[PDB]
């Protein structure tokens, strides 16, 4: 269902979500190479793959995670960093929106999501540009896991359309604002948008479409186990705007599905 080059894509950006969990890659020296503790990011580690910048509790949501340069695989990789401690996020998550006309009309983001890309948005808009011209064929890569992966979402969405595209790789990412900017999300140039869920994962679940929310399309729904190993025959692409065939299903949710996107995800300490 995905072929093999996408498929290591999927993979390969989970790791470098992964890794923004590691302590030691929000505060790293500029040119170190990034590694993960856990044996956690060992693709990103094949690479060669050393920061840009590095950064924690940035802004006003506590922004974590890095930028990273990629000379094996021509990537300039921003990856947004989830929660400390993702089973509390959960719980006290806030269901706000605010329109966001700056990034398109009738939108409305994540007031919390959106507020907190607005406040590190100059600071990390200059240094991929910096990176851009620097080198100026390796392609902009946004990612993260959950919290990260919304992050990751919008910053794509307002950074896209000045002279380079944007890839924006999310890992269990929850909805992220209503349905005009499901839309938006869904056929925006200048970069594609790989929304990947797994399972019956309870963050892509929210917040509630009950609270005004749509999901982007489409879907890449891992349909494998928490703990098994995902081959490329276990990820189906789910077509349409809040899709029922992929994660947005009638059945409880469970926290640990939402741990393990391709390998453990979220726990690197």
């Amino acid at each position: 269902e995905v072929s093999q080059d996408l498929f290591n894509q999927f993979n390969l950006f989970a790791q470098y979500s992964a890794a923004a969990y590691c302590g030691k890659n929000n505060d790293a020296p500029a040119g170190t190479n990034i590694t993960c503790t856990g044996n956690a990011c060992p693709e990103v580690e094949k690479a060669d793959a050393t920061f840009l910048y590095s950064f924690e509790d940035s802004g006003v949501g506590d922004v974590t995670g890095f930028l990273a340069l990629d000379n094996t695989n021509k990537l300039i990789v921003l990856s947004f960093r989830g929660s400390r401690s993702i089973e509390n996020w959960i719980g006290n998550l806030n269901f706000d929106l605010k329109e966001i006309n700056d990034i398109c009309s009738g939108c409305r983001g994540h007031d919390g999501f959106t507020s907190s890309w607005r406040s590190v948005a100059d600071t990390l808009r200059q240094k991929v540009e910096d990176a851009v011209r620097e080198h100026p064929d390796y392609r902009v890569v946004f990612t993260g896991h959950s919290l990260g992966g919304a992050l990751a979402t919008v910053a794509g969405a307002d950074l896209r359309g000045n002279g380079y595209d944007i890839d924006v790789f999310s890992y269990g990412a929850p909805r992220v604002g209503n349905r005009a900017f499901a839309e938006f999300l869904t056929v925006q140039t200048g970069g594609t948008l790989y929304r990947i869920t797994h399972t019956n994962d309870i963050v892509p679940r929210l917040p509630p479409r009950e609270f005004g929310y749509s999901h982007s399309s489409p879907e890449y729904w891992i349909k494998s186990g928490t703990l098994v190993p995902v081959t490329r025959n276990d990820i189906v692409k789910i077509e349409g705007i809040d899709a029922t065939g992929g994660n947005n299903q009638p059945n409880i949710p469970d926290i640990p599905a939402h741990l393990w996107y391709f390998g453990l995800i979220g726990t690197c300490l």
